[PDB]
């Protein structure tokens, strides 16, 4: 006898069930808490990642109503800078950025907060690992009021104890990631759909609200993550190739390309062995027309579910689970 | 804990029992009744898209016994100039016409009820939606006598809705279009068996008939769609390509091919995303010959299930469950 | 609700578990009664395919141990000549020939049982016909000791229909066969494995054999359907193209092929739409070699199992139901 | 009604659950119990087979920590040779032989024993072979303290039988091999992940460990082995194409390949039909770099299952079961 669990479903396990609705696509509410005190437009952040979001692409996703996270990978000064452009920028926009869970982060966590972060993301492969709370319950202790998101976990034990180490936010996701190699790796993993429906359940009624983070492919699968009780969605590969991203276009036999890449990649790395891949993604154009297509088949969704707001549809929606001739 | 309603069923996922036989297949009686007022020969209606049905292919399929669906993707005048075409040929033929949930089609209606059509369609991508129902309603009380199709529904309180609506036959189909992106977009969709037997369940006893619109791809698809409680199959794909359909013949690399694509498709369109494709269909030559071969296919399940007439075939026929290696 | 009378599972779908073994692969006994008076060495019957069995390969497979069944796509004349050729060679053969359950029948059995034919397969695609039950009910009356194989079931209703109507075997298999297309066409079909086993619970105390027809590619499918009940199986693919089958060897590119077609293709039929296929299929040689291997991979089966009889493998063997993930 | 003893689950079947973790995945204890007699640093053996395990790969893997097994397809005193080369190399390195279970094999167990043997394998495909099971009890009462290992076996009754004949170690596998065609030829098998924890679920408390044996195509199939209740895995697909593997490096359209066959394929076996296929590996170098690779892969899943030792992730970490959408 192994030791199951349970079964656990990925966004291609289920669909949304049509509803009444009184819900006109064009009408319909995007707001979202992304924490108590923060309210985005639209429930949408992007990836902290070398290959996605740095200032530039910070500054256009703010613009759209979601908020960017500027990776940690490049020196302290040059991060602290990052936000500055971010933050500095005519508008009033929110920023993010990310720090990792190793000793040396408290000087990093003190030059992005002086440079006027409005949250701090406590960047983890493992969220449930002890170091990564005791960086979350010191972080806390130093800054009361910093806003806080604490991951990635993809179970309620893990999600509890985020929050008992003081997260403004929970970010979900062990394994989804469309460059992640974490379950051929390690084996490790929780199917998302699962995995974002449990960290909801565990933290019903603490506030603190879950980013469903990785695999999300298309518009579909934002509906889906927030409907199993996700406030907000975190994209890597749906930006990555935007004009707006770091990095160059490539041109490889006439069609236009950007680097994507996992942060646990040898070419990101650069002790552990690699948890990602290093790929090509075609360049997807301008962020505010990819954006605009997203949400709007989220748009679309909530006026097929009946769902106004998002509130409605992480509390409302319902799913059938389908079949792998369901899938295809 | 994610709030899956049940699990639900495609084509793909069942078979057809055989059973004890008096029943011949040349012998079968392919008639169904569309409404309580409405009889058929052959238990198969035509999409109303604008690459399936104008007045060319409506006429050859009620020829064969079917109903065609003049789609709403031209103005009032030329709709019910293709509807007068129909109705106005020699041999009696029946005929039906789209009309959108939209404020501005009281006049389209108006058109097409003195052009002669026999049977509105109120033609929907959410039958559940507020403004479908309310339509539906000021149609059913101008006109008590009118045959009316609403949908598209895929679950037993939408069935219902359009029922109490004052709907003559309810039409099922939530993302199961063989051209639908509305499950990759929106994240929503029931497979087409469940969706079906929901919709019969939730109308038994009330003499309102069910029709399975979309994704039959096989005349195994059109007898497990009535087995699972349909009066009759509404086909886009079945038939686009076929010489009676809307546009011309394309000449690729020596084959012949004809458009076809979703009503939801960008080209179709021209304010929402897209939930349609665009793409080419072999030519499949006349309607005629499609039909006798899909008929044929019905006839021989008729054969091995016992079952002499499309009311048998509804209501005692069985299904087996089948896993991915059933299918392959 | 739909009408599902359960879950069917096919041969991908489980597979057998080793068990305590006293049994050397080389000992194993392959003897199986067909019918309470024929006992066959090897559990192999030959499909009554026109690109399968004539006098030839029937002469071959009974030499192996098993036994040929002539198709039914010949004059009476020509076929009772087919029947006379295996009976009349040296060694003291036995024959099978397929007889239609329609009108004008009962001067091609009278003649088979003249030409000295030891069992008469009522060969049908539908054996719970009424049609099929009459026939096998007049053939019964009019030769009391004949031995008559009737099918095709897959059910155990159709099992004891069979039986019932004086049947010495019992054949199961609806929409199995490589070749086959009853499912797509007319969305029949039941999973030969539950088929099977289905068949031969009806059948239990009976002494009524069943035969598992179509579907078998492997030598583990053999095992599987034995296990599942079977007392022997029934090929065609598996037998199709050695040199001992009808229709001459053809040349492609440089390889070698013969013809495999259903019995309800197109091409086999010359009024019913076809279920079948026309293919090519490679030169598989000597039917010798063909049955060494396949039978030796049931013996290591048994080997396997520790089931040193077929009556033990039939009755002890035991399954696991694998995902498909365990299929791959 | 089939006789189906349960759903058995493959590597594919299953993730496992990140936990609360102290554990740094560079601090991870490698350390297992292969034997109540045998530790070795690493959870690695290496297949018996005449494409992996001679005198140069046993010693590599043995400095890595793990133990090599030279394979039975050579002379008695050929292997004898083997035993001694690793045996009187420097560093005081531990290996093991395979022997057949076939009579005259009592010669080759007395040789290996003399010539220092640490572990004798009593390689077999049929564990619960009466024949096997004898050779093992023999074997035990001449060799009171010699270390055996017996398999395969894949059964709860089939690990009790060994331990009871006398083994120190039991090995679980019956069809999972990269190389195997068992599964397809008899259509015996079981999944591995269920194999294996039935075997230990049968084992617990009698201090015999499993080794879970073929199937392991990445580092995250370790970890599941191990979960699954394996004291340690063998491989062979993993290791063959390494320098220290036997057999030459072979040049095709540049890139450099090696042999890899199954022991049961024709070119090894040259009276049974063959179970095995023979095939090209790529290159993959020297054996320290996929050692370094694949335990790195398995402290990763140490750290983010919370399992600082093998006995820990043996007996806490968690699984969750996936669908087919999970997998892909
Ligand atoms: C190589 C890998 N790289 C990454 C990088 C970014 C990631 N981001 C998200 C996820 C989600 O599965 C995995 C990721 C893996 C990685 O960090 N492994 C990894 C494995 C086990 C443990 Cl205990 C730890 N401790 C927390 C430092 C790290
Ligand atoms: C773009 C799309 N296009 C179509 C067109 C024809 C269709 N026909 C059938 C189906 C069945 O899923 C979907 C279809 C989508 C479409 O209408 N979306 C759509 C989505 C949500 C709502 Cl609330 C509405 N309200 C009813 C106007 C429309
Ligand atoms: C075209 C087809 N051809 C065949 C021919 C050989 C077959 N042999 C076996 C099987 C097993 O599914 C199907 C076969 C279909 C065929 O006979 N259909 C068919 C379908 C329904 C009925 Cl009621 C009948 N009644 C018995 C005459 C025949
Ligand atoms: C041809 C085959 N070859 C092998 C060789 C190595 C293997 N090593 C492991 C496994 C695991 O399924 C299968 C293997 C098959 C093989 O031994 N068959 C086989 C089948 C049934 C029995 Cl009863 C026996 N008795 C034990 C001698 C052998
Ligand atoms: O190398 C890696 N391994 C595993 N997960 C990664 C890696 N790099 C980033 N991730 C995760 O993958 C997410 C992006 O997933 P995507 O949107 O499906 O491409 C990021 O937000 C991280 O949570
Ligand atoms: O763009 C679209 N999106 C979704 N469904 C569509 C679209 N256009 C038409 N449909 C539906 O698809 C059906 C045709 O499906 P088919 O027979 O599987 O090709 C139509 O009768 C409509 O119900
Ligand atoms: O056209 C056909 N349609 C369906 N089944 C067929 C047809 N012709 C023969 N069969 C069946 O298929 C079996 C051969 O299956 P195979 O061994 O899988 O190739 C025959 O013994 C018949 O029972
Ligand atoms: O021909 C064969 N048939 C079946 N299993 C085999 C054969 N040769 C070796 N094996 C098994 O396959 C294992 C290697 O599996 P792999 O690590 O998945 O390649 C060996 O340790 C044996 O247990």
């Amino acid at each position: 006898s192994l030791r199951i669990a349970k079964e656990a479903l990925t966004f291609d396990d289920v669909l949304l069930v049509p509803a009444h609705s009184t819900v006109l696509p064009n009408t319909a509410d995007l707001s979202t808490q992304l924490t108590k005190t923060i309210r985005l437009n639209i429930p949408m952040l992007s990836a902290a990642m070398d290959t996605v979001t740095e200032a530039r692409l910070a500054i256009a996703l703010a613009q759209e109503g979601g908020i960017g996270f500027i990776h940690k990978n490049m020196s302290i000064e040059r991060q602290a800078e990052e936000v500055r452009r971010v933050k500095k920028h005519s508008g009033g926009l929110r920023v993010g950025a990310a720090v990792g869970a190793g000793a040396g982060n408290e000087e990093r966590v003190d030059a992005l907060v002086a440079a006027g972060v409005d949250v701090l993301l406590i960047d983890s492969s493992h969220g449930h690992s002890e170091g990564v709370l005791q960086r979350i319950r010191e972080t806390r202790a130093k800054y009361p009021d910093l806003q806080i998101i604490g991951g990635n976990v993809a179970t309620a034990a893990g999600a509890r104890a985020l929050a008992e180490a003081g997260c403004s936010a929970v970010k979900v996701g062990i394994g989804p990631g469309s460059i992640c190699t974490t379950r051929i790796v390690t084996g490790v993993g929780v199917p998302q759909i699962t995995a974002v429906a449990d960290a909801v359940e565990a933290l019903e009624g603490t506030g603190i609200p879950v980013i469903a983070d990785g695999g999300i492919r298309f518009s579909g699968d934002i509906a889906k993550a927030i409907a199993a009780g996700a406030s907000a969605v975190m994209v890597g590969s749906m930006l990555a190739g935007t004009e707006e991203s770091p990095g160059e276009i490539e041109l490889y036999q006439g069609r236009s390309y950007k680097s994507y890449r996992g942060m646990g990649s040898l070419g990101a790395m650069s002790k552990l062995v690699p948890e990602g891949i290093e790929g090509r993604v075609a360049y997807k154009g301008r962020l505010k027309e990819i954006i605009h297509q997203q949400m709007g088949g989220l748009r679309s969704c909530m006026g097929l579910t009946g769902c106004g707001t998002i509130d409605e549809l992480r509390t409302k929606a319902e799913f059938v689970r389908i079949s792998g001739a369901g899938i295809q």
